[PDB]
């Protein structure tokens, strides 16, 4: 007799976007910065521009007053390498599990299963709102189909995730995004899934989706010409120069940008945070060479270096291990130096 | 300063499930039979009943007329064979592509591109209530979050595509559905990520979600009890008494259940159809000698067989292509008879 | 604790497009109803000198029995088409003095279960065969939300005595598509139907409710096709002297002075064998002069009279009706008087 | 559809401002209390009368919070007399066309900012009750009770609205006590059969907190009353109110009723509102017995204006300033004292 909501404990209140929207409503410099990175970053995925795009930050964002502080820092060498690199903050606030764990701050913002959805978004909206008021552009991960009408008018670049590139919906998801996206290779080093992604979210597509005002409605995409892949590893890593050339020889042969970015952590480090640096030293060797292809790169990077289960300790990761402030400055003025070089031959 | 729906052509008006469920509500013999079949595949899932799920029918429903003779014609064999088999109808709308490509006929019932959801919707949902008021189950690819809430209800087993298996707004979903799911391997062999959701599926999960009437919740899931993975090939088929083994070993280490369902067709048949045959003769023999771990198969069957790119023919596919009827009796009869010696050994 | 304790339940209201969806408005009836709107326009402003007529049951309580009244009045609506503009009233929404059946949206069933969903199915579904028949229809917008279900098959719409002097239903009016007769005040009160005019016409801003089903602010342009109609008082107020004061008193306020008189209701005396003496009334002025009328307003039906339970088939369960026969007199009266008033131009 | 309509717009929905404005433990202590008391004054368990005075409408928060801080020391000093509560009046309604209050369009300019208006309604009648001054408001609008009801001690059904429907549908539905006006010519049937609607059950369209439309069952009204108001003549002298009690016992409801000052009953001359107030004083010293509260147009400073000059000031009906309003509550309360001690 009864078939519906048989496993669905209960159905809860959601404020939509709108009201959010309505409190923190984007300012005007936020506006400029976030039109600008877009159309900047845009330049680098057509090789209209030999910078760097650097995608540097927190693996995930438990505590905005941190996220501040560590952004006030990274904004002070954004403008110092604005010749030679492109950096924007990641401000990831959705994670993918492997079984189950944290989802994140817009999932649990109070970090204790109260899953507190309508805080965690306004908590969401309103650091990005901040980074972006301050000067630091932002980007993030999309996950879900729904919470990007919350906060993607914040966003100057977006991800999709290895679990996901291969995912119709999410496709659709960044066909329709007003930012740039990469889509990840896959967990175990597929990197067909992702060139396959950036076909299907250049075109236009139909897909159901929720409007501002919290509304299910049918959304006709225009297609994303601002998509590229991100070597994130395998198996086996795929930074290296071989691999790199195998993926711009793939990505011609589809049609599509040959210019990419390289994950230095993730499995390109075998999940070990000690390694980026030696993954940055890679890149950094490719560039000097040529290292054409490259377009950018993405490092997992806080306060404080490596993780902990409980958020102890300020400014330390308690999802994937991260370098420490002081690596993050090595980092960024080997791959500066690096790139000032190779945009100098040219 | 323009931020906002930069890539978006427009957005449509989209009729709520509640729409849908006033004109077609479920029968109480529709009703009676979901409820009958999921306690009874369940009841495969956990070891209860030695009989072998079957989920059989076209790749993809291009055609309701010929997917009701289709019914028609299966039906008497659901009932021949009902202590042996438990015959469930394949009645796939959503199909993920490779890249670019029909996405089934929710997303354009038409078939001229024209888009058209809302009959897409209604029809579906006209097409799985017949289909179980004349007392053949359905079985469903569940690829999208919000289509779900249009006709789950008449839904007795879904599957989670291999594309999707990772994802974790899927594997959410699938914590919150009615029926017993199944969740593939991945495109290239991986198996692990259908343990890892099956684990992530059978807890609690909060999610954003949209309510029959068309608003965007919070949805607070109870679990999903009766998953199970579904060997779908790989780099290699993934078939035969070892890979079954293996797959059985894997389980039960991750302490979910070990019994499995293998598809006769996509990669455990390459590249051509009929080969199904010879997998579900392999499945046979297992099943004869042990077999102790298989719960069901998989196979892609039709009235005419094979495959053509526009609906010319009647009762063909215009997807992957299927076995026709004569050979869907064979299959059948072999299934059963293996089975049925299965079953007398206590 | 202080929030919504004296409310029962909230239940479930399937949105406009759900209905529009099955029951799309059709290629004719969409023509019907913009030509009538048009049509009664120029009665409103005087352009054209028929008579509107509003003519049918008290309250729509079965339409099966409407249809049949309706195939019988188009056959007359044809007939009187020189001289008489006819529209059947299609009334799904009552106002009570205290409690009572509100009508079919509220309570299809007649039992109390308040079905509204399958209430504003049929209603819609009632209207739709009206209009694809060619009898066009009128109707009392008494809720805010109600109409959003079928407006678009409405070519006249009242906002009956008890409604016009509020705000709500003045801010409504002024966003409807079709012209708004309304009507003067339950103890006689004129002033209150002139003034609704005159808000009507304006734009207005107010909390509205979307064909899907959602509160969103509403922006009206203003609805120039409004109008009085003259329903009595403590006094019936349908004579010639009430009709001259009643006009000079619109053009003070410089609106349209062309009004309505309803033969039914406080100018009947609640005797539904009156209304066809108002109707000679208004027959001798139309023959006489009667410059400002527009049209009237008669409470028919198939069968005559009023019953508590809706056991007889064509009889009306509120209002007492005149019945088929005595409609056919009173609308051959009104149309020989009115073609002699159009002779005269 | 839509011939006549120019635009529609994003409304946010009652549960955006109840997230930002959430009702306060204290306000809801004060409500609920409020309630209360005015139903026992409804139903004749206490003798105190209730005050309902203030701005006819509410044009400047700013001057309502300075009015309502002088108000509420008199609400206190005269507790045991007479329980006070302040007109808090957003909608408006026209006898053609003009602003329609702070709601429909706060920065009175002709914008129509009604998502500012909902929050800065709001806003103010949680900032009132969170000092002690209880609120009343005219409920016109079907749709913007939902946005601040829950802030409400008593409502008013207006003149011009008593006769409808779906007013007496919402009032059915409303979970302060209500009063109904009398009609704009004197008819006192229409809020006598008001109130016996009201205290009935119904089902209606309405809107849910989330912005939906839903359909609303309600339980019945049991504290609404009438309100003499005025109509072609005033009709709050002691033979008017002894006619009215005896139609009210009549229809079996409760005869126990309230007498505006203000509008008809004062010929639109807010001077003569303390004339009216004195012939009440008088009824309450010779017996009064059906009296259970009046109401008052009173602001900072007397009389009218068309713009928004003077603070303090109205800009629709005229009110009596404050000091004419110390002088007639003083009087109110002397009055009620005696009634109140004859047992
Ligand atoms: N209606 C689904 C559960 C569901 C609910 C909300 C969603 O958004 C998705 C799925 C079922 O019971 O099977
Ligand atoms: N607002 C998103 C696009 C989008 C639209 C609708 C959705 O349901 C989701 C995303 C952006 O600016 O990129
Ligand atoms: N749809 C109505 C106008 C209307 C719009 C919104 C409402 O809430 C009410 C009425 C018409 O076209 O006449
Ligand atoms: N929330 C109102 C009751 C109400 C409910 C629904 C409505 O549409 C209007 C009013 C109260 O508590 O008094
Ligand atoms: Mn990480
Ligand atoms: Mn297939
Ligand atoms: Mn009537
Ligand atoms: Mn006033």
């Amino acid at each position: 007799y009864p078939t519906d909501d048989i496993k669905i404990k209960e159905v809860k209140e959601l404020l939509p976007p709108i009201a959010h929207l309505y409190e923190l409503p984007i300012s005007k410099e936020a506006s400029g910065l976030v039109h600008r990175t877009r159309q900047e970053i845009s330049d680098l995925v057509h090789g209209r521009d030999k910078r760097l795009l650097v995608i540097i930050g927190p693996c995930s964002i438990h505590d905005p007053k941190a996220a501040l502080e560590y952004a006030e820092r990274l904004l002070k060498l954004r403008k110092q390498y604005e010749n030679e690199l492109l950096i924007v903050m990641r401000v990831y606030f959705e994670k993918p599990r492997t079984t189950v764990g944290w989802k994140g701050l817009i999932n649990d913002p109070h970090l204790d299963g109260t899953f507190d959805i309508n805080f965690g978004l306004r908590q969401a909206r309103s650091l990005l709102l901040s980074l972006n008021n301050m000067g630091m552009p932002a980007s993030t991960e999309f996950l879900d189909m729904i919470t990007p009408q919350y906060y993607a008018d914040l966003i100057s670049w977006g991800a999709i995730g290895a679990r996901t590139t291969e995912s119709q919906v999410h496709r659709e998801l960044a066909s329709g995004l007003s930012c740039p996206v990469g889509f990840k290779n896959g967990t175990d080093g597929n990197l067909k899934i992702a060139i396959d992604a950036i076909g299907a979210a250049s075109h236009s597509h139909h897909f159901l989706g929720v409007t501002k005002a919290g509304h299910s409605a049918i959304v006709h995409t225009g297609g994303n010409p601002d998509c590229h892949v991100i070597l994130r590893g395998g198996k086996e890593p795929n930074y290296d120069a071989e691999h790199v050339s195998e993926a711009a020889e793939q990505l011609r042969a589809a049609g599509v940008t040959d210019k990419l970015m390289i994950d230095c952590s993730h499995a390109n480090s075998r999940k070990d945070y000690t390694r980026q640096m030696e993954v940055a030293q890679d890149i950094a060797a490719q560039l000097e060479q040529d290292g054409g292809n490259i377009m950018g790169v993405m490092v997992e990077s806080h306060l404080v270096e490596g993780r902990q289960d409980k958020p102890e300790v300020y400014g330390k990761s308690i999802t994937d291990a991260c370098i420490g402030w002081g690596a993050t400055e090595e980092l960024l003025a080997l791959l500066a130096g690096a790139n000032k070089k190779r945009m100098a031959r040219a």
